[PDB]
């Protein structure tokens, strides 16, 4: 079972307006990876210059006090994943991030890293999505096609990160977000949808998992009214 | 070749806000579909509730002077395009239609009745984007898995349906529409995407391309800067 063995922290944003990369987080990043962990292994599939992304995450990482080796840097990332310390998978285009890591045959490798070895995973936005069952719940467009939806599943429900309340000013007749996960709701067996505004993150520690940060989650339930969710949150009903 | 058979009419949205069911283009509608067109062949698939979805429309189109059949409701929808005089795919969730295209083997039907039979075409939204030569740039929520992002390919380039600027007031931190196509143009070999702003709507007749409506269209080219197009505008220029 899960219950001493999986330790996430499932951001939804990398970012606040104004603010450093990673900086509303920085803390629980600091508590979750601990005094042990020395160096992260980031994956940036999720964005077009790894090297780029590479470099931003390895100078906040190595502010934090940690190393950072990025998966694309590595011969045999397979290898890289069964060696690794820490995981985080950072943001970006979503599809091509679930993509990336099928390609790369890294979503068994990841899965028994952290699910059956310990190991800590952070995930950001996408990295969030990733971390699900599937990403039936991206907000992203589908630039590339994944094998398969199916993602991580190292937490059995979906999640939608940048979740997003409707603007009414907005004349706008798109789809709301509620609108768009309602419609995800109509089909056959689909889990919990856990709506992770920006700003709030979720920790799991076996089989309890809270809310974190400052702002709300909203969270969706097949064929029920959504309920709103403050930071402190016990969201543990959630796993199995 | 395509000069005298292809005619689609290609719409952003269905509706004006505080306006009725396909009012903003219904002239455009009369004019496409002609005097000699008796009956429409509706596909409901993008939405979950076939039986309403299909009462909406028919509702208008009998308004408008046309008897309407669902393809839902033949009991062999091959055989339904294969007679059908003219052919509406209605907006809703865009992967969702795309897998029941599929599902119902009515992608080389439909492509047949209007690329050789000269069949006019309409789309909304969700259907246009099957319209084109795939789904890549669809704002919906992949809520199902469709086989391939491959669509109709009634035109050769792709289109995001729904236009939206950017919001200055806005401090969320999610991608801006604009960033998410960027993102598309990053990948191998991808062609144009028009941006239809909400009450612009694109009409194809053989190799020429016109834009109509109230509003404008930006065009994003494999990386050139956005331009921006104004009602009656000639994308022919798109079309091979
Ligand atoms: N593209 C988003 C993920 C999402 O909104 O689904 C990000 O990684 O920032
Ligand atoms: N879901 C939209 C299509 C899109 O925005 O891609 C509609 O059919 O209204
Ligand atoms: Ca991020
Ligand atoms: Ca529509």
């Amino acid at each position: 079972m899960m219950t001493m063995r999986r330790h996430l922290l499932l951001v939804s944003n990398s970012t606040l307006h104004g603010g450093g990369y990673l900086e509303h987080c920085q803390e629980h990043i600091l508590k979750f990876l601990g005094a042990q962990v020395k160096r992260v292994l980031f994956i940036p599939y999720a964005l077009h210059d790894r090297d780029a992304y590479a470099k931003t995450a390895r100078q906040k990482f190595e502010a934090l006090g940690y190393g950072l080796d990025s998966v694309h840097e590595s011969p045999d990332p397979v290898d890289a994943v069964k060696k690794a310390e820490a995981i985080f998978i950072g943001g970006g285009n979503t599809f091509r991030l679930l993509k990336a890591l099928y390609d790369n045959d890294l979503i068994a490798a990841i899965r028994k890293r952290v699910l059956e070895d310990g190991v800590p995973y952070i995930g950001s936005s996408a990295g969030t999505n990733v971390a699900t069952i599937s990403i039936n719940t991206t907000n992203d467009m589908p630039i590339v096609y994944p094998p398969s939806l199916k993602a991580l599943e190292l937490v059995p429900f979906n999640i939608n990160p940048h979740y997003l309340d409707p603007d009414g000013n907005s004349k706008h007749m798109g789809e709301t977000r509620e609108q768009r996960i309602t419609q995800y709701h109509e089909e056959h067996d689909t889990p919990p949808v856990l709506g992770l505004r920006e700003g709030c993150f979720l920790l799991v520690e076996g089989d309890k998992a809270t809310l974190l940060g400052i702002t709300r989650a909203r969270l969706f339930l097949r064929g029920k009214n959504p309920t709103e969710h403050e930071p402190g949150h016990d969201f543990s009903f959630l796993l199995g």
